[PDB]
């Protein structure tokens, strides 16, 4: 998975992510209403009451709705992404803290926080535990990112020595390794720019580029997390600034198209295909949720505020998994 | 520009291209009917009457429609891509050849040829002339690619020494340098694969990948013509086979997404942005023309056979430069 | 700079390093004898009594003999390499410690310790000071590395958090950034091997590598600290094992030939050229010290055990800076 | 194998090469005197009288001496390098020409030619043939390079379509593919320079290089024919100009250290180690022949003009394959 957040020229904040995985667990956009209540653990029945409503992609087939990403009624946006070989969860809660399943952190944070400071507060009172789940069969190695309505972004990583928190980040996150490693890794590639190198001479040979794009020499094109991070990071820097929210979604999807994995190009050791199942964006100010699927290139939008936020039911919207082609003339 | 041709399990031939440029000329999807008549040169008041009807993206700013790509009523597909520093044209035609403006090649070929052999046979009796056009002010350096209903692709490059013909290519083409150069360059990247490398040990240290995608280490991520040829070539080899026409349109666009350029990340040395204006796809068997725009991610389709192929005028369809978002709710 | 330890088949531990710099400080191979006495600070006359004698490369033109690297009578070797932008020093000594000019660390350590555990313990009671020197005009940002005769290497880093020590490393060290970052960076390159990739097909094309060596696709070839690290680490792993001390030295120099910088290929921001001034090697069990210059590819050896270790004078050998070519038949 | 020529400030022409192979056949430096007689075919008994005397590395196992590289008394210098999967030979001589074994091309040219234009004329009356030889069992795939005293370089390549000659090349050559593929490949790596990239900001982050040598970002480090060509071509352009012959030799061996292959790091698909057996250098004006070996870092020189060039027998020098270490203190 890959993600970033941009800030538009009309002071809107947006967050976007791609979901790469080897299977498609039953998913849909979930609107969770105020006061529905999210569990902390699958084996413990304590349920926290959520103050805020929120919208995002998630699963509704374990006790509480698990969200993969989403936006608040207060503008907090967040996502949980893979963090293989680095995520380490405790076996029993730390003293004075309550246990929490890694899969419920986005739901809980989105339901009760407004700010990145608040997120820092809340996770400080919990202990990510090694509790499994029936949708996967185990507690997945995760790391999380949040961006409030102001634009500030944080990265929370469950490291071996504990919860590591990164503040005022560049607003880019993919998978392992840790955030500090990738941020340092940026320094190796500051030569990657949009501008062409100067033509040089070898003897009497005048050497010139083949076309355009030669300033990018050095950028890796593979789909590892390190290469995905650099491409999102450098294309975030140099892509034109969005002037409004719809441009923001457009530009964000254009940036994530460089890290979009077609089916068949990346296989795991188990021989399974890891591909970009869906791509989504969200705007803090408007609280609109946008998504496109591997099979459908047309963007769909759901508005949080338009629903009844005191509903007693989860409001869900189904994936339209057909290429939504516009026929200009009665096409076969 | 990036382009490739794919074959479905359905026995369908599809061709797709990205249009990368620094300016957007007024372009539309044009249906030119039979016996419409296409010029050879802008200076000569002579038109050649065309036997076949065809659909594609082009311009109507000069005397005859200039098509950038398209499909004819017999299933021949083709496109003109940039070939900077290599395209070489003449001032006067070679004896026994007629002169042709480089910008009219697709229009003339689509209107009168059925097969890749006809293309080769017909281009042989012309000399690409140095005639400028009102739209850009000079004769663009171009190379051409064609794919017929059998799925055979050729490449035509107006080189220094003359027109070079490449029969039976791998169905991939970008920009300079010559096709043969790119085909040889493929051999250096043979180890770019979907599968992950085996873990290795260094002393007492276990070295394992950071996540997935490690098999592709070595592939370039810049937007030079040579890097883009590689990404389209290798992702074409490893993307799952398309089962039918619509899945083929979808896979083509996924492959081409890795060579999609966002506004700003590539600049000419005069500071102009070179981005992907549109992405198009065509099917030889159904004669459907599909496209999506920089600003609109939803695919639009035009059917060539639904129109009156004997019509006396051009049938044109205009661009919808607005993100065609589906509201699942009342979204703002 | 670049360094690496290695272990022979005859149970020997050798160490080697390169010295890359923009200028040549008057240097020679200084032997320092038992109880000679080394300062700690330049603006402070306290001298500690070395109990051991050691050889290495160094300068003499400040109060005590500053050693760049070297071995001793107990088999301890180590080197000081650059660490730009990370190296942080204190202004006054941590209460319980004593100030030491960064440049005297090897001298001090080399004269008094026998093991990597000893070196930690010794360093434990010190506080690297910001005391400049007359040779450069400031205190160089540095990081240190030691290998004992057992074969264990350790990296010592004056980090902003404070001294960071890495025990049992892979025996590779280069410049910035920290040791952990480079060690993590190695996991992204595990596919870089000696073996060739399998041939593949694209359509009808058979694609074979051009010649040998296609297994290393992905390894960078630039002279940055990150790339030199990988090249040395991977080449250290796959280079055949040394059967003896002199086969060890030869192998060490073959590995460092991939990180050897000719004059002029690397320029600093000021305009100075950064090249490999010299390349040294050492054996812990024989205490032999080998080296070659940028202008002399012949290796010169110097034994510590032939010299009178109890002298009260610095036994120094000078550089033969002329290409030592062996004529087989007599001319110029 | 990697090769290059260089001009000094002294007005001298030097040529150097690495010999990369999987076995070391019995090899020695050989002087072949005037009028000695060299065969064309190993099976046919026509010998050609050589007008000139020449030195170089080679073998005496088959009938005439076979030279891998060398310099003649008129300053012509040259070498035969591997051209796997491209070199195509004939079974029968084209009419009007004589058949010549591919392994005798250096000896025949050095013995009878002065100028690069002479070489071209000579070669026009021969037809390279598919005759094997006893040391290998088959005719090795090969391509050739020559530089005369004036410093003009040429590349000769026996391609499927006929003998391809390249005039006034950049004076760099390795293995496959063909010279024009490599020359065009240079244009993709034009941004590889000695200078560092400008620092950048990513939001609040100040992004800066780790150390030096960041301007080389994008240059490969593997030992394939194409990467070796890039490093030699680019390090040749930026390395300081050689002032005299001794600098020339030193400079040539520094450049070739970036393409020097330690044993074990490159394996063939048959498990054989491919490494750099010897590195040689030559000067057209002085006619000195210099070389170093895998196991011997010291340069040995042989002077052609210090011998009786009218001698009736070959004059040969054996490799001293012992590390020639200069003991400075009666070391062990």
């Amino acid at each position: 998975c890959s993600s970033l957040s941009i800030r538009t020229t009309d002071d809107k904040s947006l967050f976007a992510r791609t979901m790469d995985f080897t299977m498609e667990p039953d998913s849909k956009v979930i609107i969770v209403p105020r006061n529905y209540g999210i569990r902390l653990l699958e084996k413990e029945n304590v349920v926290i009451n959520n103050s805020y409503a929120f919208v995002g992609m998630g699963s509704t087939d374990i006790t509480s709705p698990v969200l993969y990403d989403g936006v608040n009624e207060k503008g907090l946006m967040g996502a949980m992404l893979y963090y293989a070989t680095f995520a380490t969860y405790a076996d029993e809660p730390k003293k004075g803290t309550t246990g929490i399943n890694p899969v419920y952190v986005i739901s809980q944070v989105l339901g009760n926080c407004v700010t990145v400071d608040d997120v820092i507060e809340k996770l400080t009172s919990y202990t990510l535990l090694n509790e499994a789940n029936i949708i996967l069969g185990f507690a997945p190695p995760l790391h999380y990112t949040f961006t409030d309505a102001s634009g500030e972004s944080i990265v929370i990583e469950p490291d071996k020595t504990g919860i590591t928190i990164h503040r005022k980040t560049i607003g880019v996150m993919t998978n392992s390794p840790g955030y500090e490693w990738h941020q340092t890794n940026l320094r190796a590639y500051i030569g990657v720019t949009p501008n062409p190198p100067q033509d040089i001479m070898m003897g009497d040979l005048d050497l010139t580029p083949f076309g355009q794009g030669a300033g990018g020499l050095g950028l890796p094109g593979d789909f590892t997390p390190s290469a995905r991070f650099l491409r999102v990071a450098y294309w975030k820097k140099y892509t034109e600034k969005a002037k409004n929210e719809t441009e923001g979604v457009t530009n964000l999807f254009h940036i994530l198209s460089s890290v979009n994995i077609p089916k068949g190009v990346v296989l795991t050791n188990e021989g399974k295909t890891d591909y970009t199942i869906y791509t989504s964006a969200m705007c803090a100010q408007s609280k609109n949720y946008y998504f496109k699927l591997y099979d459908n290139s047309r963007i769909s939008a759901v508005s949080l505020m338009a629903e009844n936020l005191n509903s007693q039911d989860l409001i869900t919207f189904e994936w339209d998994r057909k290429q939504d082609i516009k026929q200009l003339n009665q096409v076969n």
